[PDB]
């Protein structure tokens, strides 16, 4: 009964999410899992901010009402070599990863660490933070509220 969410620096106060290292999370899960980290999904205008303070992946995930990859340097297997936030136009699917948005983090990058799911309700689940550098925080919690999910 675990998760791994591997977690990216915050640009702008937005960050993406990774569910066990796979494309696996639907819009539902997606709101959930920002609202456990005590953010949201992110607006347009909140995704083009980070991208413009250094913010790119080359994963596609939720924000509200699209599926986008930020991009800085055009990559061929990145987004078909796109600059800019990519918009998802054509899938078959409905599960990815979620990018989400905390209003009090700083307001350019940053790259410090992630140490609590501040918002995560009680729950059977041992939920694992991992960072980029590999430093990690569990909790045992949950937090899907849609049955759909679990
Ligand atoms: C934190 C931990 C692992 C990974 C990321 C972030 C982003 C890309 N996929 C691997």
């Amino acid at each position: 009964n675990q998760i791994d969410l591997n977690v990216t620096c915050r640009y702008a106060g937005v960050f993406h999410v990774e569910k066990n290292g796979r494309y696996s999370i639907s819009r539902t899960e997606a709101a959930d899992l920002c609202q456990a980290f005590n953010s949201t999904l992110p607006t347009m205008d909140q995704m083009k901010l980070a991208l413009s303070k250094g913010f790119e992946t080359c994963r596609y995930g939720f924000i509200e009402g699209n599926v986008v990859i930020p991009r800085i340097h055009p990559n061929a297997i990145c987004a078909a070599n796109h600059t800019g936030v990519y918009i998802l136009v054509t899938s078959n699917t409905s599960h990815y990863d979620t990018y989400c948005f905390n209003a009090s983090a700083p307001p350019e990058e940053d790259c410090t660490s992630v140490t609590d799911l501040p918002n995560s309700f009680d729950g059977p689940v041992t939920i694992t933070i991992v960072n980029r550098d590999g430093t990690r925080y569990s909790k045992k919690g949950e937090y899907r509220t849609h049955q759909e999910d679990i």
